[PDB]
């Protein structure tokens, strides 16, 4: 039993809700919140910009030190950093950005990072400003993640389409 509330159950391990991931994290304080990161950990917009803003830019300061030490992530890769005031940890995961010409096949690799964590709050990888089809991202999530994932979908209209079209 966990403290996630109001989710629709899609499969044995995947749950979905129309919600702002920032407000969800602040309420639940999950062990792991997933960020929709880029390889530079430059948290400018979308989920990343919103999460970072909610940390008063502390996420960006920590991220800049991480990059200065380690260099950029790989597309499809991840790193674990602090969750600041939002969660214990933030798993920064880089899905392919179609608006940069990146290979959508890397979306499965991106979701594989979730399997290293028993329970996560997360957005749909590569959706929104990353330019992929959210229906496809949900399918890849369900077919790749085996741990317990609670998906927050910001746009109510998109949420209804994801639910109604889910196979
Ligand atoms: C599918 C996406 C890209 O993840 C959705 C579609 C709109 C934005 N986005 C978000 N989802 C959850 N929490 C969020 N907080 C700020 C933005 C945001």
């Amino acid at each position: 039993v966990n403290s996630f509330s109001g989710y629709l159950k899609l499969t044995d391990n995947v749950y979905i809700k129309n919600a702002d991931i920032v407000e969800e994290a602040k309420k639940v304080k999950p062990t792991v919140v997933v960020n929709a990161a880029n390889v530079y950990l430059k948290h400018g917009g979308g989920v990343a910009g919103a999460l970072n803003k909610a940390t008063n830019n502390a996420m960006q300061v920590e991220s800049d030190d991480y990059i200065a030490t380690n260099g950029p992530l790989k597309v499809g890769g991840s790193c674990v950093l602090s969750g600041h005031n939002l969660a214990k940890h933030c798993l920064h995961v880089v899905g392919p950005n179609v608006n940069k010409g990146e290979d959508i096949q890397l979306l499965k690799s991106a979701y594989e990072n979730f399997n290293q964590h028993e329970v996560l709050l997360a957005p749909l990888l590569s959706a929104g400003i990353f330019g992929a089809d959210p229906i496809h991202s949900l399918r890849v999530c369900v077919d790749t993640v085996r741990t317990n994932v609670y998906l927050a979908v910001f746009d109510k209209n998109l949420y209804d389409k994801l639910v109604s079209s889910f196979l």
